């Protein structure tokens, strides 16, 4: 049934995942010297290509492939349109490895046909607290804590095959070649997400949406006027009134994050994330890169009281193409990124997120039910969407965990 994922080091079934108790590796311990030095064989009409993320043309090529061929919703109404500036930010974090961005081009015209990206991440991915306490009481704490130390692994995203090339087994060939390039750097684990079911997720979380411009959302059929809104005489006025937001933030200490905030945000974020079972570890340079405001890409606000940053939130932008709508070309979506609250309830901090997003012209705020994102769903008027984001490891045994125990936000 899975001609490719059968040949790979991942759990093969739910309830192998349900069985697993300790974190740890799957494949044979291997060495760099074992890995072929030559690229994986590919048909002679194609060629492997390592884009230069510092070249505007190369970024443009990847931008057009993804604009026309990347992720759609289940009804083919929307497709992500990541910007070139977003792709530059996502694909070139501190100490990125240029060789981990892998593409396939047609040799004759150099047309981009397929792409996959890997970047570094430092991830806590040892045994979950729940399996560790079981282990303690059963005598096995040492084996449980064996892989507690954050690991320098690969995070995979932006897998894409051109629509004209679909179901020709090109995605396996890409994943093989990315794995070879990563393994040649002496890295042996990857983390990735997908909105499809594959063998086998260690966590799954529902999508959630918060309407900011319900007029537009209904016009492009992201949303409907719910049946309940019919035995009111007036549908849309009532819908606007329901989702209306203040014009200005209500926390008085709120301002955009600036470079001098990097150490304190790093500290309050690391203290919050270290509570979850699977989560990233960031250096100052990675906090700067992923959280300092960048126009049209990432937006970050701190609450500063008496010169001390005590809370912050961030969100990132992905516009979606509205596939065949006359009136609207684009859906302008904000996605909740990292945050930390120490002085105010999380609902109060995220309200300010919604207020800034709406003021800056976003149409909806989207998120997955990871981190403590459930604690503000009802009071902030989020709704569950129709789908789940699934979390996976390559070469890592891991128990099934709840999504409220995951702290890795994917872009
Ligand atoms: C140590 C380092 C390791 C690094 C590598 C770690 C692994 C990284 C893994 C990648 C994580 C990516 C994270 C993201 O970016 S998730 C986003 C994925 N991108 C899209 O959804 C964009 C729209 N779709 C496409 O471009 C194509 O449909 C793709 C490229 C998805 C498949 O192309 P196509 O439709 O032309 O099919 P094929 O005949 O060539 O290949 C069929 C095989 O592909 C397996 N397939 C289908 N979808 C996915 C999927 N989303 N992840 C993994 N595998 C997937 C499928 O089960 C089948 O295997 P098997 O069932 O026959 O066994
Ligand atoms: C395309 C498209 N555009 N829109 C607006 C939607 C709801 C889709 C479908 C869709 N596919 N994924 C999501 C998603 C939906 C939500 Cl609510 C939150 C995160 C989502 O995925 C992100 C970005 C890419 N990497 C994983 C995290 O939404
Ligand atoms: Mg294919």
């Amino acid at each position: 049934a899975h001609a490719f994922w059968s040949t790979q080091p991942v759990p093969q079934t739910e309830d192998e995942t349900e069985k697993i108790v300790f974190a740890g590796p799957m494949d044979e311990p291997k060495t760099v010297a074992d890995i072929p030095e030559e690229p994986y064989p590919i048909a002679s009409t194609f060629e492997w290509w390592t884009p230069n993320m510092e070249a505007a043309d190369d970024i443009h090529a990847i931008y057009e492939l993804l604009r026309d061929n990347y992720v759609e919703d289940d009804d083919s109404m929307f497709r992500f349109n990541y910007s070139e500036e977003f792709l530059q930010w996502a694909l070139c974090p501190p100490n990125y490895i240029p060789d981990w961005h892998v593409a396939v081009r047609r040799k004759a015209d150099k047309k981009l046909l397929a792409f996959i990206a890997g970047v570094p991440v430092t991830l806590r991915m040892g045994t979950p607290k729940y399996m560790k306490v079981k282990a303690q009481e059963k005598g096995e704490g040492e084996e449980a804590a064996k892989y507690d130390e954050p690991r320098h692994i690969c995070e995979i995203n932006f897998l894409c095959v051109h629509k004209q090339l679909r179901e020709k087994r090109l995605a396996p060939i890409l994943i093989k070649e990315a794995t070879r390039r990563v393994n040649r750097t002496n890295v042996w684990q990857a983390v990735y997400t997908a909105g499809v079911l594959l063998p086998t997720p260690y966590a799954s979380g529902q999508y959630f949406h918060r309407s900011l411009n319900p007029e537009k959302l209904v016009e492009i059929r992201f949303s409907g006027i719910p049946a309940q809104y019919q035995k009111f005489q007036n549908p849309m006025a009532m819908l606007k009134r329901n989702y209306q937001l203040p014009s200005a933030p209500k926390n008085s200490g709120l301002r955009e994050m600036k470079p001098s905030d990097v150490p304190q945000v790093r500290r309050i974020l690391m203290n919050y994330l270290d509570s979850f079972d699977v989560g990233p570890v960031f250096s100052d340079a990675e906090i700067s890169h992923y959280l300092l405001p960048r126009d049209g890409v990432v937006f970050t606000y701190v609450v500063e009281n008496d010169k001390k940053v005590t809370d912050f939130f961030s969100f990132y932008r992905i516009p979606s193409t509205v596939i065949g709508n006359s009136n609207y070309n684009l859906l302008n979506a904000a996605y909740v990124h990292y945050y930390a609250a120490t002085s105010i309830p999380l609902h109060q901090l995220i309200l300010d997120l919604l207020i800034v997003a709406h003021s800056r012209g976003f149409d909806v705020c989207n998120m997955v039910e990871i981190l403590d994102n459930r604690s503000f769903v009802e009071q902030l008027k989020f709704g569950a969407g129709d789908g789940h984001l699934r979390y996976y490891f390559y070469n890592w045994a891991y128990p099934k965990i709840k999504p409220s125990q995951v702290a890795l936000v994917m872009l």
